[PDB]
């Protein structure tokens, strides 16, 4: 989580949808924007969200009526990936029914924010042969939005991590924003060697293995690419050991293998899996965050999660197209 200087947002209001561990919420919180309504249903993430916020996230979405919203300027939404049974009129808004998108869009039609900001994981422009991002473009664009998305890796943010998400932000028409543009990319100083707790918190996590290999030599310097230094069984999902010396492979929420959701890493001599907070960080999460008890709901929240700093950014840039006004 890298810190805002100007407080871009101060004053504007939001929404959180699908709020898992409320990633969007710290990201436009540290912009001044003030949250108004938080709604997700897992047992377990409303419990770590109110154990920070203060808060239980509501119910289930789509037995909420959408007139019981409240008044606000931004929408947020990291949503589930769908496939639409679409055999109707070309594209549009009644082309949605039975998807969660649906949910979002019923709350636009009746609500109006002047923002709509949105993401999803990095095969989502190619999923169905286009049809699926065709969909949410042509509904946007009915309900009176523009419509900007592009595919961001983390690594060119700060974040040690090979991770490219999609990002997707929509402004209503009437506010005439025609000079937004993406965050431009950085050189990479944070290594995973830099976010490692002390041995002595992390020997539960220690995996011996007679069948490991060692392919590579151990690196010496620092670099921007993952490094695969062995294997251990048949070298597959999850069989894999990386160097602490390159970046994180891709935290998963639902992987297999023996170094199951965040991988193996090679670490003094011997091999472990990252621990929550280490796996925190790696997705941009700041310290004074608290973690949920049980190691295995915690891989599957983080794996789920959003790259902190990445929002962040686009939170300052769209504060600013907002206000830019000249006579
Ligand atoms: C991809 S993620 C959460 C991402 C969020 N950025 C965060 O940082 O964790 C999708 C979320 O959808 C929530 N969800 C799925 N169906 C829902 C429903 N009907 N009502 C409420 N929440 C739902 C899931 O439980 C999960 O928390």
């Amino acid at each position: 989580m890298i810190e805002i200087k100007d407080k871009q947002l101060t004053g504007l209001r939001f929404i959180d949808l699908f709020a898992g561990l409320g990633g969007f919420r710290l990201a436009l919180e540290s912009c001044g924007a003030e949250c108004v309504y938080s709604n997700e249903w897992d047992k377990y993430a409303q419990e770590v969200y109110e154990m920070n916020f203060g808060e239980k996230p509501e119910g289930d979405i789509t037995q909420v009526n959408e007139k019981t919203i409240p008044d606000h300027d931004i929408l947020c939404a990291g949503f589930p990936c769908q496939a639409f049974s679409i055999s109707g009129k070309q594209k549009g808004f009644e082309d949605s029914r039975g998807t969660l998108f649906f949910d979002i869009a019923r709350i636009v039609r009746e609500k109006k924010p002047k923002v709509v900001f949105m993401e999803n994981v990095k095969n989502f422009a190619s999923h169905d042969n286009g049809n699926t991002l065709e969909v949410v473009k042509n509904t946007m664009n009915e309900l009176d939005y523009s419509f900007h998305a592009k595919v961001l890796n983390a690594l060119d943010y700060g974040i040690p991590q090979k991770r490219e998400r999609i990002y997707m932000i929509c402004f209503r028409n009437d506010l005439n924003i025609q000079n937004f543009q993406f965050p431009k990319p950085f050189e990479l100083n944070t290594f995973v060697k830099d976010l490692l707790l002390p041995d002595s918190e992390v020997e539960h996590l220690v995996i011996d293995r007679k069948d490991l290999v060692m392919t590579n030599q151990e690196i010496e310097q620092t670099t921007p690419k993952t490094v695969r230094l062995g294997i251990v069984g048949k070298g597959g999902q999850g069989e894999r050991i990386y160097s602490t010396r390159g970046i994180a492979i891709t935290l998963s929420a639902y992987g297999g293998g023996i170094f199951a959701k965040t991988g193996g890493y090679l670490v003094n001599g011997k091999t472990r899996k990252l621990h929550p907070r280490e796996c925190a960080r790696v997705m941009g999460y700041p310290d004074s965050y608290k973690v949920h008890p049980s190691t295995s709901q915690a891989y599957k929240q983080f794996g789920n999660s959003v790259v902190i700093n990445v929002l962040q950014y686009i939170a300052y840039n769209i504060g600013s197209s907002l206000n830019f006004k000249p006579y």
